[PDB]
């Protein structure tokens, strides 16, 4: 008899199951994830999902497959180019397919690629996705593509498979911080509720965990770790992205402050917390640094603590090429502490995942929140009149009514209109703090967003 808060509280049995297994590891086992893990190789010769260089170098797969959404684009195999989006689809949907067969957990992540040059959403494109932006079309594709993908991620009983999702983050470089994100907070969490918002409210997707980490290098200060949080509604399993090359004792102690500060927030929150990214820096091989034991050295240092330890899945990088790739290959310098690493008892593979999917937990009710969607918190209004939005969930709403306030003295109020979709709405012509007052079932809720106008 166990219930769980889960942020899809309509979210498949299997999924609820994945939630309720990964928070049950941790500190028991660390699950070994690798990016790419049969889609890349440089012992497999060409990939088709069912082979990896880590069962090669180990015996076994990971216990946790990774992706990037990158694949639907055909920027990373076995995404293709040539391909249109839909049978792109369909071979990333075949490969977490496989993984699941193999026995492995699914992650998939979408970077913020998209956001700079070369990218779909290019245009402060943090701004331009959001809603009433230049480019919020642009997201909105993307995310059906996404849903697209949710959906086809079956098993042959026509089962869907659970996905630890990571919406939106930075891929670059050691310590993985969103420049954009941490320059405006607020625009970052209205980018991510809506993210989830949209995917299960709007597109009805009930096979998702929602994956939120803000980088890493923290120094264990968790006010600095969560300027960007997205809420306790909207994230499942909180993260941490830290490479290294040095293998310092110094490092290390760093390394264990922010994993400990982690689980914490984790288990002060009743959520699961991960180390979702690992590496050496620039990789093991030719572009890379080979520093001594340095898996095992991590390892330990882990595994000596036991709040740190409380983590359930550390995955590390793609292996690209013989210049870029993260884990060891015959000919590589850290091979064999990769393998013993791997050895360790306390390091998780696939089959040695049992009980992920099949257990029995309920889902905590979804808990009522009211947020400004526009004007984002900290952003700049631009024209008059703006479009206020507001999003209520969680709870039915009668009313909801808006209060503009400038140094302390009310300039407006206005009353908002359901928009029979997402959001309940009012026209704004600037001016400075926005206060929404939500009158639903659950009580009266409310929230204030700080913003500026031009």
């Amino acid at each position: 008899d166990e219930t769980i808060a889960i942020v899809d509280a309509d979210a498949t049995a299997e999924t609820r199951s994945l939630l309720s297994y990964l928070d049950g590891v941790r500190g028991e086992g660390i699950l070994f994830g690798h990016h790419g893990t049969t889609s890349s190789g440089l012992t497999t010769g060409p990939t088709d999902g069912t082979t990896s260089d880590v069962k090669n170098v180990t015996g076994d797969f990971p216990a946790v497959f990774g992706w990037s959404t990158s694949i639907i684009e055909g920027n990373q195999r076995p995404g293709l180019a040539e391909n249109t989006r839909d049978e792109n689809i369909a071979l990333f949907a075949d490969y977490i397919r496989k993984a699941d067969a193999i026995g492995g957990v699914n992650t998939v992540g979408a970077g913020v690629e998209n956001f700079v040059t070369g990218g779909s959403f290019y245009d402060d494109t943090l701004r331009a996705v959001l809603p009433g932006g230049s480019h919020h079309a642009e997201l909105v594709a993307y995310l059906d593509d996404i849903a697209e993908l949710a959906d086809a991620s079956r098993r042959d009983d026509g089962t869907l498979i659970p996905i630890v999702f990571r919406p939106w983050h930075e891929n670059a470089g050691s310590w993985f911080w969103w420049g954009a994100a941490y320059g405006s907070p607020g625009e970052y969490q209205e980018l991510y509720r809506f993210t989830v918002e949209y995917l299960r409210d709007v597109k009805g997707v009930s096979n998702f965990l929602y994956a939120w980490g803000p980088g890493g290098g923290f120094g264990g200060n968790r006010d600095v770790y969560l300027r960007t949080y997205p809420g306790d509604a909207f994230v499942d399993v909180l993260g941490l992205d830290t490479y290294d090359s040095t293998g310092s004792d110094a490092f290390l102690a760093g390394l264990v402050a922010d994993l400990r500060m982690i689980a914490e927030i984790a288990d002060e929150k009743g959520k699961v917390s991960a180390f979702t990214r690992f590496g050496v820096s620039g990789g093991v091989g030719t572009n890379g640094s080979s520093p001594a034991q340095w898996f095992t050295k991590v390892l330990a240092a882990i595994k000596a603590d036991p709040v740190a330890s409380r983590n359930a899945y550390m995955e590390t990088g793609e292996n690209a090429d013989a210049g870029q790739h993260f884990v060891p290959v015959p000919g590589d310098a850290l091979l064999e502490d990769f393998q013993a690493y791997a050895a360790d008892p306390f390091t998780l593979f696939a089959s040695e995942v049992t009980g992920a999917f099949d257990r029995t937990v309920a889902a905590a009710p979804a808990q009522p929140v009211v947020h400004i969607a526009s004007p984002a918190d900290g952003a700049r209004v631009a024209s008059a009149p703006t479009t206020v939005r507001v999003r209520v969930g969680g709870t039915d709403v009668q009313s909801v009514t808006v209060e503009v306030a400038q140094g302390g003295t009310v300039v407006d109020t206005l009353d908002l209109a359901y928009d029979g979709a997402l959001w309940w709405t009012a026209p704004w012509s600037p001016t400075y703090t926005v206060t929404a007052t939500a009158t639903t079932a659950a009580g009266t809720l409310d929230v204030t967003n700080e913003v500026a106008a031009a």
